[PDB]
């Protein structure tokens, strides 16, 4: 019965989550923001029927904990599901991470206490995460030593996740258990192991050239605190590590009883793994880049050719801002967006368009620049080929696929490109 719109206003998106988008919007009386996430019915598919999510997301918007996100409202329409909850202005833990200086023992104790406190609390209420990672671990505030808030928690009962876009950085965490079907509660505290491995490391335990690759070694389950950076981190914490990075779900510890562990309870400075964070963080975020803007092309360019043939059926004299304005609602807030468009694109629907777009391809060039910028850490402008292999092995483009391609863009290069070259291949690799 009750309607979004009805309600809430849309003001700016506040980036992408698992199953759709999230925009920030305001309560049209009471002015209150929100971080509403809209999930599309047709490209999402539900596991249970609508009774058994009624009554789940019922019981969440009930419970209350300072380390779980807080769900206001829930509405459905014939096409979306729209999940209104609580802005969280600090952004994602590991974005905080890498901008710090140093990083210790103490620091990483403190994040994964909250963790787990809001897992037990969300454990005896009997909801599980299952996807649990660092992306749905937002900071309250700004500031640095700020409350976390774990996001998700209870949506994968309910909703079917195969889209290459999505699904980056999801095998590191995932419990061997959820890949054979057979799991409960104690995947979380798996995943939160692996968590708390790359903070005092910088380096997942399982680890790949490829996703797949990384589930073979997920599911054997085998790992090795062998590498330099163990060796000025404690055994007290190496010990919770193996009993939350245990196999057999039922010999693995207890969300409850890690925060009651030695090294919870007892707890210098960490910069190898601070380096191999950045790194991670890096490689992490320009796949994912790289993704959004072959996404981006294919959009446009669909968008484009769509748009064309309902402005030239609507063009009767042989154009007209009124005209214009319409066919924007045609394909599918989308009036304020074509004002504002018709406003800065004039300062022909052919020209238009062209001019319209390329404002919109400018603007999808920029982000992939500032990762490839971000990523490019040393400034040498350029990326070797080794960093490609990791980075189109992330994003699962095959490497006899990139590597044509790349010599198709320039056939003198030496193993590097730089922005506009890989740019140029991420273009080739979405047919343009
Ligand atoms: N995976 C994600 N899902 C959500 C989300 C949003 C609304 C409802 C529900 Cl059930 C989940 C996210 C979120 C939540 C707050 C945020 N606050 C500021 C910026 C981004 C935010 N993103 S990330």
């Amino acid at each position: 019965t009750a309607i979004f719109s009805d309600r809430y206003k849309g003001q700016r998106v506040l980036g992408k989550g698992s199953f759709g988008e999230v925009i920030l919007c305001k309560d049209k009386i009471t002015g209150q923001e929100c971080a509403v996430k809209v999930i599309s019915k047709r490209q999402v598919k539900q596991k249970t029927d609508k009774e058994s999510l009624l009554r789940e997301v019922q019981l969440l918007k009930q419970l209350d904990h300072p380390n779980i996100m807080k769900l206001y409202e829930f509405f459905e329409d014939k096409g979306y599901f729209y999940l209104v909850g609580e802005v969280y202005t600090g952004g994602e833990l590991f974005d905080e991470i890498i901008s710090r200086k140093r990083f210790s023992e103490v620091d990483a104790a403190r994040i994964i206490r909250q963790v787990l406190s809001g897992i037990t609390y969300m454990h005896k209420n009997k909801i599980v995460h299952r996807d649990l990672k660092p992306e749905n671990l937002l900071l309250e505030s700004k500031s640095k030593d700020a409350n976390i808030r774990i996001i998700d928690f209870g949506l994968s009962t309910h909703f079917e996740a195969k889209k290459m876009k999505d699904k980056i950085g999801t095998a590191y965490y995932i419990a061997p258990e959820v890949l054979h079907g057979t799991y409960d509660e104690k995947c979380d505290v798996w995943s939160t192991g692996v968590i708390l491995y790359i903070l005092l490391s910088g380096c997942p335990p399982f680890n790949g050239a490829n996703e797949y690759d990384i589930l073979k070694k997920v599911e054997k389950g085998k790992y090795t605190f062998e590498l330099p950076q163990w060796k000025k981190v404690s055994e007290s914490a190496k010990d919770l590590i193996r009993k939350m990075l245990t196999y057999v779900p039922s010999m693995r510890i207890s969300a409850r009883d890690a925060l009651d562990h030695e090294w919870i309870q007892t707890y210098p400075s960490l910069d190898n793994a601070i380096l191999n964070i950045r790194q991670f963080q890096g490689t992490q975020k320009l796949a994912q880049a790289a993704l959004l803007y072959m996404g981006s092309k294919l959009t446009s360019q669909d968008e484009t050719k769509e748009l064309t043939a309902i402005f030239h059926k609507m063009d009767k004299n042989g154009l007209d801002r009124a005209e214009l304005i319409e066919g924007y609602k045609e394909l599918m807030l989308d009036a304020s967006a074509v004002e504002h468009e018709v406003d800065q694109v004039l300062d022909e629907y052919s020209e238009f368009v062209t001019v319209a777009m390329d404002r919109k391809t400018l603007l999808s060039r920029e982000r992939l620049e500032r990762a490839f910028r971000m990523f490019d850490s040393d400034n040498s402008g350029k990326i070797s080929s080794t960093e490609l292999a990791t980075i189109f092995g992330v994003s699962d483009v095959d490497s006899e696929t990139w590597k044509s391609v790349l010599s198709e863009v320039d056939k003198n290069n030496d193993g590097e490109v730089d922005f506009d070259e890989f740019q140029q291949m991420l273009l080739k690799l979405c047919g343009n």
